[PDB]
């Protein structure tokens, strides 16, 4: 029994994490095979930060303007290139630790496992949304840039995120592994306003499915409710609607647990208009939305990897 | 910056974790050098586990009744011993992945990552805390038994949990790795009470801290408190005491924010009488106590391992 923000192990992620440096600005890079990934801003000063010409600060920059340190071995930068907001520098020697991996763009809701860290030494790792806004709700420092979000099928890791900027709301952006920014997000220090955030509702769903596998049932009400009419009354509590999709992905926890989606949907409208009367959800007093339908059934049905 | 339930990475954990079969009983071992590591009740049946009489059972196993698996690669059982509750197995092969470790038994409130296994397969990591009861409310299916918890400093993993049983409650039960049971279980199918479940007090005090580094100052307020003072209101709402020793652990915490131990106190003091008007700190609507003080450092200063 029992439910957590679990992550996918961080093994094979922690053998990529290397250190880069140029100038004056220290960051995290990705090491798989020859080639160094890392954020594009290491390349700017603090003045740079305000309109950088990318394209011309790289021309003027040289393989030793950047230093790589994996563990106490420094790793010789001989070329540089840029994709899109992601730096690749190709170093002397290919990881010997790469494992099989792919490079991912999740969609808004998604979750992944981040590997936080700091000088290309992992300081944790922590379960995420992409948020619907395409912010991620974060735990990353001065330094974090760089850190990757990842996912694990078998022994193949699926890169999906490599953090960029934090924004003033203190939540986090970045890009896939081929530089483009999820959501609407430069690497310039320039004003960026979020989207208005909502509430994953698919994965609020997942996660009463999954309350319900662990017991609690009190939640569980008589009515039921048309998709349409759910979401007329999710759209008034900043709940993203619910697609056809959503519920097809449902499917195979409504399958478990014997309770069909549109009923779980009207044990929801209810619990958004009166609350929780201070009752409490697998151990929350809120209504958890980063968990995935297979987030659910990966923590609920014990699989493995390598 | 943000705050997330933030494990150790558990990579350094990962090369340790084999699968050990005895009779009709397939769980989870540690391979640390030549010596795996598993709970004693695999050399149970159903039967003998209604009152087993271990020394006696061990004494009619062999060496090859053991089988221990670590990929595709078999462990050949040369040795077999028993440490309080917990197998001992000598091999024929240390672990060439062997990390620094130490066998650590920690107190009721501190934290631990855990890497649920199954068939000596992780599954998953995520954080924990020994509950004052002695129990954890884990993430564990059948077969997770072997699963280890565990803290990194540096470069030296402190093994200082590893699982043996689910309870009727649906929480967890478990051994240091010496084999001593945390709180008042054995390892026999009989009925076994968890104590009544208390808060974390100093955990829920680090949060605070945590809440104040990251924004949120709501909650402080202008009045102060005497540490029994602030004892006797918590005994009334389920709060461990918090000793002396608890307020010098959160010293780095209040030097950090510069907000006294005792009148953060207050703050909680206040938070437990009137609750938190719908208001959430840290994205919580509940006071969260599975954070000691020393995670909330690691979180919020960026320290990294190896
Ligand atoms: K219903």
């Amino acid at each position: 029994s029992g439910f957590r923000k679990m992550a996918f192990p961080s093994g094979k992620v922690e053998g990529c994490m290397v250190q880069v440096t140029c100038g004056t600005t220290t960051l995290n890079g990705l090491w798989l095979d020859d080639v160094v990934y890392c954020p594009r801003h290491v390349i700017c000063t603090s003045e740079d930060m305000l309109n950088p010409n990318y394209e011309d600060l790289l021309i003027r920059k040289s393989n030793h303007n950047f230093l790589v340190q994996a563990g106490n071995v420094q790793l010789r930068v001989i070329g540089h290139s840029m994709q899109n907001c992601v730096l690749k520098l190709k170093v002397d020697t290919a990881n010997p630790k790469t494992p099989k991996y792919k490079f991912v763009r999740i969609q808004p809701g998604q979750t992944f496992s981040v590997l936080a860290c700091y000088n290309g030494s992992p300081s944790g790792v922590y379960q995420c949304a992409m948020r619907p806004n395409f912010t991620i709700k974060g735990s990353f420092l001065n330094g974090s840039c760089g850190s990757v979000g990842f996912n694990i099928d078998y022994d193949c890791v699926s890169f999906c995120y490599m953090h960029h900027m934090e924004l003033p709301t203190g939540v986090h952006a970045g890009t896939d592994l081929e530089g483009n920014f999820y959501g609407p997000f430069v690497d310039r220090q320039t004003a960026q306003a979020a989207g208005t955030d909502t509430t994953i509702t698919v994965n609020v769903l997942a996660w009463l499915y999954a309350a319900v596998i662990n017991g609690d049932r009190w939640f569980l009400n008589r009515f039921t409710t048309t998709l349409n009419d759910f979401n007329l009354v999710a759209m008034k509590y900043n709940y993203e609607p619910l697609t056809q999709d959503h519920v097809d992905i449902l499917g195979p926890l409504s399958a478990q647990t014997g309770i069909a989606v549109l009923d779980m949907c009207a044990s929801l409208k209810e619990l958004l208009q009166n609350g929780m009367n201070g009752r409490t959800i697998l151990g929350s007093a809120l209504l958890e939305d980063e968990f995935t339908p297979f987030d659910v059934v990966r923590q609920c049905s014990g699989v493995t990897f390598q």
